[PDB]
């Protein structure tokens, strides 16, 4: 309503569905590269399924938008700067939009489970504004995302497998440092349909693989300095009990003056790989994580592909 929109925060869509319009409350970025966050509580207490998204991004300023599910947003204000945090509990990523990135429309019969016993009670929207022009000091923006929710159970439930490196340091000036992550998979099958990579400025490339009986199958690989949206996996990759998930983040220590710790508690660097999957609903869970390298020896046999740069 802060930009004269008539659409309420909740619109029923027929018997069992509703749309949630999650939009900035008329914010004003005053400096380039500004991340704003806001929260939106789920109007239902029982479980519901997020089945579609529609981005409502302003023409020019907005570069990137992320949507998370969590139970405790970092603030109770109408908005906040995301540098304060997104959620104080675990922020579960559900959606990314980057201008000019490939979209990732959820496959048919797939939804994220929210609400209920296990599910997230809030969405948190992050909106990244890039360079802003002079003379926009009193402009109000209501960028965001509309979310389609249904109470109809979906046969396939979407989730996120988060791979993160926390054991590796980049010594200053070392041209190439690899951070390797690996975990055994021990659940019912997941089918990986998209992925997103995240590092700070020293990242060169991030790759994730499923390894089964010694064979490596690419899930995805990208340069983390490109827009951190979800890139679609052209052919979804099935990951099953007894497979290993393996990732390698390639970094540089060039230009650095001190050691740079990857995944440190006061970061400086990170390597995160977000693997968006679906699972058959009655066996599904909504998130899984790997924060170690259980099979470091395996990375001697890694495909040469994983070391090839994906420039600029």
């Amino acid at each position: 309503n802060e930009c004269l929109g008539t659409i309420g925060p909740v619109t029923p869509l027929d018997a069992s569905d509703f749309a949630l319009d999650i939009r900035m409350p008329g914010v004003t970025p005053k400096e380039s590269d500004t991340y704003f966050c806001m929260s939106m509580r789920l109007p239902v207490d029982e479980e519901a399924f997020v089945i579609d998204f529609k981005p409502r991004a302003s023409m020019d300023t907005v570069h990137h938008m992320l949507l998370f599910g969590c139970n405790m947003p970092s603030s109770t204000g109408s908005y906040w700067f995301c540098d304060e945090g997104t959620c104080t509990d675990k922020a579960n990523i559900l959606y990314a939009w980057a201008r000019n990135a490939p979209p990732t429309r959820l496959p048919k019969g797939v939804g994220f489970r929210v609400g209920g016993e296990t599910g997230s009670k809030y969405f948190v929207l992050q909106v990244h504004y890039g360079d802003i022009s002079a003379f926009r000091d009193n402009h109000k923006d209501c960028s965001g995302v509309s979310v389609h929710l249904t109470r109809v159970p979906q046969p396939l439930i979407a989730g996120m497998y988060l791979m993160m490196s926390v054991d590796t340091v980049i010594p200053p000036g070392e041209k190439v440092v690899n951070a390797d992550i690996s975990c055994q998979y021990k659940m019912y099958p997941m089918h990986v349909f998209a992925y997103r990579v995240h590092t700070h400025h020293l990242g060169k490339v991030v790759s994730g693989y499923r390894v089964r009986n010694g064979q490596w199958t690419l899930i995805g690989r990208q340069n983390p300095q490109l827009p951190q949206a979800f890139y679609p996996v052209e052919h979804p990759v099935d990951v099953t009990f007894g497979d290993i998930l393996a990732a390698r983040c390639v970094f540089t220590g060039e230009g650095r003056t001190e050691a740079t710790h990857i995944g440190g508690t006061s970061s400086d660097e990170m390597c995160n790989l977000y693997i968006m999957y679906y699972m058959e609903a009655k066996y599904a869970l909504s998130f899984m994580t790997c924060t170690k390298n259980v099979a470091p020896d395996m990375f001697r046999t890694i495909p040469a592909e994983a070391n090839i740069p994906i420039p600029v």
